[PDB]
């Protein structure tokens, strides 16, 4: 009996938190990118004149 | 006398427990195959996303 419900209800909590962990993994490359870019156009301001 | 009457008796009782051999064997093949379909399409359904 217990060992059907179980099972269906943990692939389901996998997958969860393999959405998740698509999301957070690609919006953490986005941002420290935007973090990279932002860096260089701080140097870029503080040398040009 | 009774070596006849008693023997009527077994035949339709045994008569009458062959018949529910026959539809309780017959009707758990069925459940426990629409049980089978439905452990399937509920691990398709917490697997497809």
């Amino acid at each position: 009996l217990a060992g059907l419900d179980t099972a269906i209800i943990l692939i389901a909590f996998i997958i969860t938190a393999a959405v998740l962990a698509y999301v957070a993994v690609n919006m953490g490359l986005f941002v420290t990118q935007k973090a990279k870019t932002t860096i260089n156009k701080g140097e870029e301001t503080a040398s040009t004149a």
